[PDB]
């Protein structure tokens, strides 16, 4: 038998704080900070959601439809808009604002969860892994035009980042994200990458694996690179996203190992953003990498 129950498990809770429809989860996101078009989005909704509930059923199930009245009737006075996947698909995003709103309705699937719902629960664990693993596919589509094949060049620049994040310290992170503003005498010893590199044993820790349903881990991501199985860059960066995602799925927001998975996520940010890719522009336009399709 599994540690984890599934279904609802409703707060206990006379009256129900207001869920913040317009603040992102992540205000850091490119999701939200770039500009961009996805062309016939409706179209695209609908075909990436149904891709998706068919590879991840079990997942994805409960956020489908909206909660049943009859089993739940006090959800539809507890949460003030409730939201499903067939709702999304039901909805139209070709306008101005339209891929913004997408995101925010999707981001709704677990912000409704974790106000209706204890935190600590199977139900409320696969509405944040739903809500990232939507995204994932927005970020895909969002970044086509730099979403480069994994050759023989790129393929070397991306095992260089990955080691860069794995040497990672305190002090090497801070002096790149805060630069002259960064504070002195940070730890340069200890590399916040340690409890991310090897997955954590099966028999020792089942419930992970109950909870945690694409497990990932920094080692696994480096072979899969040396061996060719990412085919383009953002079929690693996803891996890599997945990595400290999981640790926020998984672990408590007071933990260490919480507060470290935003601080690599932060620094690999950076990385790709501030570092691999204008150096790939560069390299391109001198004409010493080859940048294919």
């Amino acid at each position: 038998r599994p540690k984890y129950l599934p279904g609802k498990h409703p707060k206990n809770q006379e009256k129900t704080p207001h869920v913040d429809y317009n603040a992102p989860l992540n205000p850091k996101s490119e999701l939200f900070l770039d500009d961009w078009h996805i062309p016939k989005f409706n179209r695209f909704i609908s075909f990436t959601l149904d891709v998706l509930i068919d590879k991840y059923k079990d997942i994805f199930k409960d956020f489908i439809k909206l909660p049943s009245r009859k089993f739940h009737p006090q959800y539809y006075y507890k949460i003030q808009q409730p939201m499903s996947i067939n709702e999304i698909k039901s909805r139209d995003y070709e306008y101005e604002d339209g891929p913004s709103n997408f995101l925010l309705d999707v981001e709704l699937l677990t912000k409704n969860c974790q106000a209706y719902n204890e935190y600590d629960s199977l139900i409320v664990k696969n509405s944040m892994q739903v809500v990232m693993l939507i995204e994932f596919e927005v970020l895909k589509a969002k970044n086509l035009k730099r979403n480069y094949l994994i050759n023989s060049e790129v393929k070397a620049k991306l095992l260089h980042y990955l080691n860069k994040l794995v040497d990672a310290t305190e002090k090497k992170i801070n002096q790149a994200l805060l630069g002259a503003s960064s504070p002195k005498n940070l730890d340069d010893k200890v590399k916040l990458s340690e409890p991310f590199m090897e997955l954590v044993d099966k028999d020792e820790l089942p419930e992970y694996y109950e909870i945690v349903h694409s497990p990932m881990a920094l080692s696994i991501v480096k072979q899969n690179l040396e061996i060719g199985q990412y085919s383009k860059i953002y079929d690693f960066i996803i891996d890599m996203l997945l990595v400290f995602q999981n640790a926020h799925i998984f672990n408590d927001p007071s933990a260490l190992i919480y507060k470290d998975a935003t601080t690599l996520t932060n620094y690999f940010n950076y990385l790709i953003q501030k570092e691999f890719f204008p150096e790939l522009q560069d390299l391109n336009e001198r004409g010493e990498i080859n940048l294919e399709f």
